DNA sequence: GTGATCAC
DNA sequence: GTGATCAC
């Protein structure tokens, strides 16, 4: 699914930023609990890039 | 190792 | 076809 929420993330630039993440989803193997992923756009480069969700971000 | 995703 | 994202 789309992200809706801006996520706090650390841009593959080096900067702390407040971006809205395209896609999001879960990623985890069967019986844990595995993490949650967003695909990001670095404004300032362009240049696409995945980053941790917080815990409770709905996917 | 195992899980999903997609830009490259 | 895979880098890269994390937690357990």
């Amino acid at each position: 699914s789309s992200g809706k929420k801006p996520v706090k993330v650390k841009t593959p630039a080096g900067k702390e930023a407040e971006l809205v993440p395209e896609k999001v989803w879960a990623v985890a193997p069967k019986g844990r609990k595995g993490v949650k992923i967003g695909l990001f756009k670095d404004p300032e480069t362009g240049k696409y890039f995945r980053h941790k969700l917080p815990d409770d971000y709905p996917i």
